[PDB]
Parts: structure tokens; C-alpha cells; sequence
């Protein structure tokens, strides 16, 4: 069951793709923060989505907002994925324990065991103010992610 | 799962697995037919991983061959394994042991708990399905390889 908007969002400490730590309570009082889980690196959609958060960055990394990709990866998978995809954002890995982040969020599939496409914006108090989860096939529609990160601003 | 590292002597649990293109591959396949080299890696896309598959790469018709077989294990799923054995032209099979997360690592005594990878433990498994070279080398060490064409040469006809 995923998580809904009121939640406290679960605090984390994952390596990105260069292995250095990276928690979600170091933004709390600074920016809002959009949580982007996807299932595996080097799929077609994933690639999509995230080529589509590359192509439009400063619009999620700025003064106001933070953007975190978080799969079950570990680090060198993301950083070669990054590279060749010019990703220069985090990319988080719920590797070990596999999925332990994407289950505390209720985006976990515990058949495949890979995050389903779950997205959260993340206040500056640590609160959820937007949830999705989207069914296979579909895209997740990035300008509600942008709508949602301007909203918490101004 | 075993305590230690399965050694010599002991019967190589089976496993089926998915390689780079989504194919089962089995260990009892093999039994009767061919020796088999195992090569459980922590991680692919890093240095020593890349070459200690390099090296495999470079001297494959001495682990692929009438009587020999080798199989690349690692935690990692089908798709990360497609992308890294096209790029390096790997053409011998990496087999996902993904979900549940390093099964068969610690079937065969090789996972490492801590960082949730397999450790570098290779294995020759014989025509009868028994292990007959067992080593288990760390992350940060590289392997002998003139040691598992050894053991396979050992084991020929």
C-alpha cells in the first residue's frame, strides 16, 4: 500500500552513483524534494522518464527543489547508466537490503522485486504532498512533477 | 545455506537462472556432458570485475569447448548483464542471482552479508555434479586464471 499524501516520507541513507551517502533529512528545512522510484536501469521507459528529468533539470535542481532517482541498483550500474545517459543528478541505490527504501515507501513489487513507478514530492518538514503510482505502459507525465515542486515555492 | 565456503567433495547445488537474454540456464544441464567453471563476481561495471571477465573473454576457447563450460554469477539482473557483455563483447553467459537477492551465492558458501554481493569464489563442478576446485578470492582481490584451466585440463575425457 503505497504511502499517501500526509505521511511523514521514511528517512533514508543510500549510496548514489558515485558511493557517497546521500539522506533524505539533509534537505528537510532547505528543499523540497522529488522522489523518483523506477524499476531497473536500461529499460526503454526508464530510460524515457529520466531522460525527460535530464532534459528539463533546472526546473528540479535549483534554491527551491532537489530531485532523487532511487532504484534497487547498486552504485556501478548507475554511475555507467549515468554516464552514458549524461544523468548528473543522484541516483540512489536500495540495493542492500534489496527494495528495504522502496518498501517503506509502499512502491515495492514483491514478485519482481524492483520498485514500481512510484513519485513523491517530499516538503521542506519531511511531509508528503504528492503521490503517484503509475500501471506498466504508461509514462509518468513529468510536468505534474514540476506543477507540484512550484506549488511548495511560491 | 552452508557456513563456510563449499569446498571439495561436496555436491554443487543446482540453480536454474536467467542469463543476459532472459534464458534459463541450468547447472544439471551440464552433468554428464561438459565441466563446468563457475565465476560468481561482486559487480559488474567495475575494474576488477572487468578484468577478470576480460581475461575469460580473451581465453574463452579454453572454458568453451567439448569438454568444458563456463558460467558468469552475480547479483545482478538480466538487463545490467546485456548491456555490460555487449559493450564488452562478452559472448558466455552472466546469470542473474537477483531475486531472491543472492540465493546462490549462499547456496555455495560465497555471499558476502555485509555488502549484499557475491564474493569472487570460483568453482569447478565435475561431469557427476561434484565440486572439484573451490577458492573464494575478496572484492578487492583479482583471481589466477591460469589455476581454473588448470583444474579443467585435470579433468578431461
Amino acid at each position: 500500500v503505497m504511502l499517501n499524501v500526509g505521511a511523514t516520507a521514511p528517512d533514508f541513507t543510500l549510496r548514489d552513483q558515485n558511493q557517497q551517502l546521500v539522506t533524505l533529512r539533509g534537505y528537510r528545512g532547505a528543499k523540497n524534494v522529488l522522489l523518483v522510484f523506477f524499476p531497473l536501469a536500461f529499460t526503454g521507459i526508464c530510460q524515457g522518464e529520466l531522460d525527460q528529468l535530464r532534459d528539463h533539470l533546472p526546473e528540479f535542481e535549483n534554491d527551491d527543489s532537489a530531485a532523487l532517482a532511487i532504484s534497487v541498483g547498486p552504485p556501478p550500474t548507475h554511475k555507467i547508466w549515468a554516464t552514458q545517459s549524461g544523468f548528473t543528478f543522484p541516483l540512489l541505490s536500495d540495493f542492500w537490503p534489496h527494495g528495504a527504501v522502496s518498501q517503506a515507501y509502499g512502491v515495492f513489487n514483491e514478485q519482481a522485486g524492483i520498485a514500481n513507478r512510484g513519485t513523491f514530492v517530499v516538503d521542506r518538514s519531511g511531509i508528503i504532498r504528492f503521490a503517484e503510482m503509475k500501471q506498466p505502459g504508461e509514462v509518468r507525465d513529468q510536468r505534474l512533477w514540476t506543477d507540484a515542486l512550484a506549488a511548495l515555492t511560491a
